[PDB]
């Protein structure tokens, strides 16, 4: 499968290319990235080497939250309308 979805995935990619201070997230490589609504929220599970670099990737996505958000911005243009959200594993996938 792919559809627009894959398109969105390739979108963020197009950014990382030349973007994202110090190539990092470029290693991530999502394998799920749930699309919330359409382009409102993007729960990128991220799947770098083996989570051994996530700290770097996820940490990058934090500051890269700008370029990323800009991606969806290329289309829409509103706070509560588009934006990417970093995810690792449902936050925790448990309680504590």
């Amino acid at each position: 499968k792919e559809r627009l979805e894959n398109d969105i995935i390739r979108l963020i990619n197009r950014t990382v290319i030349h973007e994202i201070y110090n190539e990092t997230v470029k290693t991530g490589h999502v394998t799920h990235v749930k699309l919330s609504d359409d382009l409102l929220h993007v729960t990128v599970y991220l799947d770098c080497y083996n989570r051994e670099q996530i700290d770097r990737v996820v940490g990058a996505f934090n500051q890269a939250k700008g370029v990323f958000s800009r991606v969806l911005a290329h289309n829409l243009y509103l706070a509560k309308a588009v934006q990417i959200h970093f995810v690792k594993d449902k936050a925790i996938d448990n309680a504590m």
